[PDB]
């Protein structure tokens, strides 16, 4: 079976797209060398477009069904809930794609009765027609990057496939609870999403020092969504099944399986046919929480087949990394060139074959990896750190141009400890705040895919919760860390990390002599660069008041969004 079919109708932009990093006049405080700097446009769609359609060839066997069953054991522990149209309602991002039938996400969100009463009709119309294929809607993602080390060398767009906004608040009555209930039950403490930056550390690290010698390996599919078979769909809709749900929610789920997630004809920005799918669409609720359990089926089973001592895996989506009890070099290599042999069979061949590692710090997964760093009293401390060229490039596009959502505010959050997001990120974006006087005005951010919308002068109440203060006072970091973050300011123009500590001093200042949450967040935020260090002590409304569910379950392509944790 073909992950995707085409007819030759072009996918389109529905409106004009900036490739190009336009000549800023204060994106150069952050880096010069503009042309490293790009965006994905729909030009580059039939180059994703041959990476994507390939025939799927999958030879299933009693590891596998071993292991399905022992999950929906799990799973049958759990009581789903139906969400009413209210509550459905408010999960919509204020700037959604509008339907195509006359209301948007402000509709919805206000609860307009165009926009309800054609949300009861979508409801109503999956409870009597249990297989017309449903439209769905192909597009070319805007995406930014920093030029291959092949000088030249660029990523063609990414495609996003949706469902329109009425179908997506009926996938969330009846999917949102499992969506964020059932992974963990299934998973145990593999599943990532439930843990925040500092608590996927701690995972990470007590189980390599769990094992006696340990082995570990990142493992990447190459084109994840289009390797997700009709089969495997069919399958993650049985996990759901053993929920407790009401009928309605029953029946909702089968024909959404069968009208939707399984495939469906594809449709451009024209109301033209592009096409037809046969594979994971990117953006429907199910699409995390699916990836999440198929990524983890295939893998466990993959791992009893190769033969793999004391296994640990820890599951994002497509994103996998596993930790065993080594058995001898040679050994592990051929253990993984057997674990490759039944992922492949399983229908999920890598993109780049894995590595056997034995040191925690070299294993790279969900883009990121551990490292170590001292704190106040010099108690190595360990913490999650990323290549930062990526969220460089990204912040200097967003200071050049207003986006809807704002990269470099999450960065921050997920990763306040590191060097570069405290001597670069922080810098530069309360300087440029202060300047236009934007501590209020709350920002979009997202989060493991849900879009949050938060207020900056809260950073630090934020950021001592999910790290602690120990985030605030890091100090001897490592060498193999400091050396990629210095090649990579050479990279791109960004001004070398001396330079900064100035820069940090002077709106420092500018911050304390503001008062109110401005003054502590220079307290705090800025206290490494002062030479007169003070003693931060854990911040009152901070640790209290905080919201949550921050770290619960992935939505990514979900259309979530959540306006708490201020």
């Amino acid at each position: 079976s073909m992950s995707y079919t085409w007819t030759g109708a072009l996918i389109t932009p529905c409106a004009a797209e900036e490739s190009k990093l336009p000549i800023n006049p204060l994106s150069n405080s952050l880096l010069r060398h503009h042309n490293m700097v790009y965006a994905t446009t729909s030009r580059s769609a039939s180059l994703r477009q041959k990476k994507v359609t390939f025939d799927r060839l999958q030879v299933l066997d009693d590891h596998y069904r071993d292991v399905l069953k022992e999950m929906k054991a799990k799973a049958s522990t759990v009581k789903a809930k139906l969400l009413s149209i209210e509550e459905a309602c408010k999960l919509t991002p204020p700037h959604s794609a509008k339907s195509k039938f006359g209301y948007g996400a402000k509709d919805v969100r206000n609860l307009s009765s165009r926009a309800v009463n054609h949300i009861r009709s979508v409801w109503e119309d999956l409870l009597e027609d249990t297989e017309t294929p449903i439209d769905t809607t192909i597009m070319a993602k805007s995406e930014v990057f920093c030029v291959q080390p092949e000088k030249g060398g660029r990523k063609p767009a990414r495609l996003i496939v949706f469902p329109d906004l009425g179908v997506r608040v009926c996938e969330k009555m009846a999917l949102y609870d499992v969506v964020s209930t059932l992974p963990q039950a299934v998973m145990g403490s593999s599943y990532g999403f439930q843990y925040s930056p500092k608590q996927r550390v701690e995972f990470l690290v007590n189980t390599w020092k769990s094992k006696k010698c340990p082995m570990g390996f990142s493992y990447d599919t190459r084109c994840f969504d289009s390797t997700v078979t009709e089969s495997d769909i069919r399958v993650e809709e049985s996990i759901y099944q053993c929920c407790d749900l009401a009928p309605e929610a029953r029946q909702a789920i089968r024909s959404l399986t069968e009208r939707l997630y399984i495939g469906g004809p594809l449709t451009n920005s024209k109301g033209q046919n592009c096409g037809y799918r046969r594979c994971r669409a990117s953006g429907v609720l199910t699409t995390s929480c699916g990836n999440t359990l198929t990524c983890y089926l295939k893998a466990t089973a993959a791992c009893r087949a190769a033969k793999l001592q004391d296994c640990t895996m820890l599951v994002n989506g497509d994103d996998l990394v596993v930790i065993c009890e080594s058995a001898g070099t040679q050994e592990d290599a051929a253990a993984l060139r057997a674990f490759t042999e039944a992922m492949t069979r399983y229908s999920a061949p890598p993109g780049d074959p894995p590595q056997p590692e034995y040191d925690l710090e070299l294993i790279t997964s969900c883009s990121s990896n551990v490292s170590v760093a001292h704190d106040a009293s010099g108690k190595r401390v360990y913490y999650l750190t990323r290549d930062p060229t990526t969220p460089l490039a990204r912040a200097a596009w967003e200071t050049a141009r207003h986006t809807p959502i704002n990269s470099w505010l999450g960065n921050i959050i997920m990763y306040a400890p590191t060097l570069w997001a405290r001597m670069i990120l922080m810098t530069h974006f309360f300087s440029i705040l202060l300047a236009q006087e934007q501590l209020e005005k709350a920002l979009d951010c997202q989060i493991y895919g849900a879009c949050y919308s938060i207020e900056p002068l809260d950073l630090p109440q934020i950021i001592e919760r999910l790290h602690g203060l120990s985030a605030f006072t890091l100090h001897s970091y490592s060498p193999g860390e400091i050396n990629r973050v210095a090649s990579c300011l050479r990279k791109l123009g960004v001004p070398p990390l001396r330079t900064w500590r100035h820069r940090a001093r002077s709106v420092r200042a500018k911050l304390l002599s503001q008062g109110g949450r401005a003054a502590t967040c220079g307290r705090y935020l800025f206290n490494w660069a002062v030479r007169t260090k003070l003693k931060l002590t854990p911040i009152p409304a901070a640790s209290q008041l905080d919201l949550s569910g921050w770290f619960v379950a992935g939505y990514s392509g979900g259309d979530i969004y959540h306006s708490l944790s201020r």
